[PDB]
């Protein structure tokens, strides 16, 4: 399997967006933040269990997204903290 | 296991950073993007984007800080070699 090539990182101007949540201390090893454009290709990211927020970008203007936040201990995901927002 | 609570989404104004790359057509199911501070441990952010994507945008990073990225191509249940690089945030 050929590795990806030509990695480039550069500044870009767009709207940023933050998600906040509450959770018991030392309860989860990590948090699964699975978001996707409503009725569309989903993005699954994983932050450390000590985090209580994460910021998003690269979202299409004038549409709707759906976000589910899971509490993960080991590999066991808790119940989804779900929501939907308009960009 | 209890679910996290009080999900509030607010608008924030800050620097947005884009990662770009190239890959053969329909060669991978997804791409594993993994980044963390250079001198930090146990706080790496691993994310997964569809295998058709050739770009991903980032925010909420600490200004004036060097991070490290590694992007693997994912086909089936296996990954390719990493595409690693370093970068310093502005501010």
């Amino acid at each position: 399997l050929p590795a990806p090539k030509n990695l480039v990182v550069s500044e870009v101007t767009e709207d940023s967006l933050r998600l906040s949540w509450t959770a018991p201390d030392a309860a989860f090893d990590s948090f699964l933040i699975q978001y996707q454009e409503s009725e569309k290709e989903a993005i699954n990211l994983t932050v450390p269990g000590s985090e209580r927020s994460y910021d998003l970008t690269g979202l299409k203007p004038g549409t709707e997204y759906t976000v589910s936040i899971y509490g993960v201990k080991g590999g066991h995901r808790s119940n989804p903290l779900s929501a939907e927002f308009t960009t």
